[PDB]
């Protein structure tokens, strides 16, 4: 097996010796935390005759040492992996409990604290040792691409490098500064998805708001609709039959869904933190659904700059969300606020170790208090819970209250088989929320057109292909790579793809003179904006 690359970047043994041996002396210095690694684990002296059975591959300061003043490290990442593997030995044999754990911690806080400064300076991204978190003995590593122009091999995630955007390879910075180059546009961005009235309405809100109490961190938001199509809910056989071939209401329910999405700008990139799921039924569907709209469910990452500011925007999201409804033609909206059960994730692959999920109580009142906003801000009206909303609005039979796909009362309903229900109605009334827009018949219209985008079709898509695919939303960087890889999904798997159309004669124009700042004005020649060609 034969390779290349015809000007590498090789230390010199003394080169890297002397970059490297501080973080090693630092490591030294922790006495007593330092004192078991001095030297190789000795079996006999410990009684621990399992050792080497747990244990492969033994590692220890005075190896790496020994290593390093030999020059056996031709690349300083080799130091890096001795060293994490001598930790990784630490906490695989001694529970986490030991003292030698806790020792074996300590020395790798200090090792990181000074690795990733003179790993950088050595051309790297960081001195780390990289895994992604288990699924269902072995751990998926990190990827690392290697630098084109240096040869510098550098974690994928941490340099965010995507063959698909840029099909030429890897350079680093550096290799580019040292040519004069400039990096080369990331035209994936969460912009520059497919602009959408009701999307444009979520931002605007929100960008206002944030504007308006300022925290200098704070990044431009973008709310997008990535998916909207038109599907029907099929009545669950025992209450069809019930209720059906009676006649009294329908066999499907007809709806349209949208999964819809918030980035924020982090370092420069698009860190997607948020996104919901919505179930909205038009003015032509038969009751009970008629003019209501249901968030089917809700997702979030903590990872929003400043995280003093995250639930308000989350809410004025959700109260956008509920304004623009309510402006052209629905009336009641529905949250049911069920905690994300087990270790499911809702819309986001794999949620950060450090975010705590609630419990019911406070999604309550979380709801609550977004709803209490929106009634205050001229927004709601009203909101009850709905227990108190199913005997106020007085109900007898079970073809009264809303049908939605995934919600609880369908499947409640349909094992209430064997028959009490009515009852059960108030046991769980503060998690069902009922909603209602207006006070008070000219039918709905949405603007939008459809986005067929199987990836966002539902929920299971785009964890399933996370899952696969190692997007997790568990870090600040991995949140930032997986926003990029998810990204570029959405732009290059457009299950749309365009017949675009001018604007002053509505044609189909396969030659257009686009406008810079309108959303989507193009003229087919045959205005006032400076139009491009
Ligand atoms: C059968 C089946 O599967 N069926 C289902 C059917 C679908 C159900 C449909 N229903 C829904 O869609 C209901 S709403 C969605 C529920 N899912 C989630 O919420 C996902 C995870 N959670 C979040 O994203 C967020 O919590 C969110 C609610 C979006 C906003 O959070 P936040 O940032 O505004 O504040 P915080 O998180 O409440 O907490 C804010 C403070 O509370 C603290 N905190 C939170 N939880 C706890 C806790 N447990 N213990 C102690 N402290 C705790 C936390 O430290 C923090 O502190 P600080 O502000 O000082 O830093 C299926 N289809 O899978
Ligand atoms: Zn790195
Ligand atoms: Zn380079
Ligand atoms: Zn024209
Ligand atoms: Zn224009």
């Amino acid at each position: 097996m034969g390779s290349s690359q015809p000007r590498k970047k090789i230390f010199k043994p003394e080169e890297l010796r002397q970059a490297l041996m501080p973080t090693l002396e630092a490591l030294y210095r922790q006495d007593p935390e330092s004192l078991p690694f001095r030297q190789p684990v000795d079996p006999q002296l410990l009684g621990i005759p399992d050792y080497f059975d747990i244990v492969k591959n033994p590692m220890d300061l005075s190896t790496i040492k020994r290593k390093l003043d030999t020059g056996q490290y031709q690349e300083p990442w080799q130091y890096v992996d001795d060293v994490w593997l001598m930790f990784n030995n630490a906490w695989l044999y001694n529970r986490k409990t030991s003292r030698v754990y806790k020792f074996c911690s300590k020395l790798a806080e200090v090792f990181e604290q000074e690795i990733d400064p003179v790993m950088q300076s050595l051309g790297y991204c960081c001195g780390r040792k990289y895994e992604f978190s288990p699924q269902t003995d072995t751990l998926d590593p990190e990827p690392f691409v290697d630098c084109k122009e240096c040869g510098r091999k550098m974690h994928q995630i941490c340099v965010l490098h995507y063959d698909i955007i840029w099909p030429s390879g890897f350079v680093c910075d550096n290799c580019l500064k040292k040519t004069g180059r400039p990096r080369k546009e990331n035209k994936f961005s969460a912009k520059r998805l497919q602009t959408t009235r009701l999307g444009n309405h979520l931002e605007d809100r929100v960008n206002k708001f944030l504007r308006r109490q300022n925290h200098p961190e704070a990044g431009e938001v973008f709310v997008r609709v990535v998916a909207s199509s038109d599907k029907t809910v099929e009545v669950k056989p025992g209450m069809k039959s019930r209720f059906v071939d009676s006649g009294e209401m329908s066999e499907s329910f007809p709806y349209r869904t949208k999964a819809l999405f918030a980035f924020e700008e982090i370092d420069g990139v698009d860190v997607c933190f948020f996104g919901m799921h919505v179930q909205e039924y038009g003015s032509d569907c038969p009751p009970p659904n008629t003019r209501r709209v249901y968030i089917s469910y809700l997702d979030s990452i903590h990872f929003f700059r400043p995280r003093c500011l995250c639930t308000a925007v989350y809410h004025e999201i959700l109260i956008g969300y509920l304004e623009y409804v309510k402006k052209l033609g629905y009336v009641t909206g529905h949250i049911w606020a069920c905690p994300p059960s087990e270790g499911d994730d809702y819309i986001f692959h794999c949620h950060p170790p450090d975010q705590k999920i609630p419990k019911p109580k406070r999604l309550q009142e979380w709801f609550k208090k977004m709803l209490d906003k929106a009634f205050a801000e001229r927004i709601i009206n009203d909101y009850k819970d709905i227990f108190k909303q199913a005997n106020e609005d007085r109900l007898t039979s079970a073809k009264e209250l809303p049908y939605f796909e995934g919600d609880f009362w369908p499947n409640v309903l349909e094992e209430s088989i064997k028959e009490k229900l009515y009852a059960t109605m108030e046991k769980h009334k503060e998690v069902f929320f009922v909603i209602h827009l207006h006070a008070g018949q000219p039918p709905i219209v949405d603007p939008d057109p459809l986005l067929s985008c199987d990836l966002m079709d539902g929920r299971d898509a785009f964890l399933t292909l996370a899952r696969d695919k190692h997007w997790e939303f568990s870090s600040l960087r991995r949140s930032k790579w997986s926003t990029l890889c998810m990204l570029v999904e959405l732009h290059t798997q457009g299950q749309d793809r365009f017949v675009y159309t001018c604007n002053e004669c509505k044609h189909h124009v396969e030659t257009r003179w686009h406008c810079t700042v309108c959303e989507d004005y193009d003229l087919c020649i045959n205005h006032t904006h400076k139009m491009v060609k």
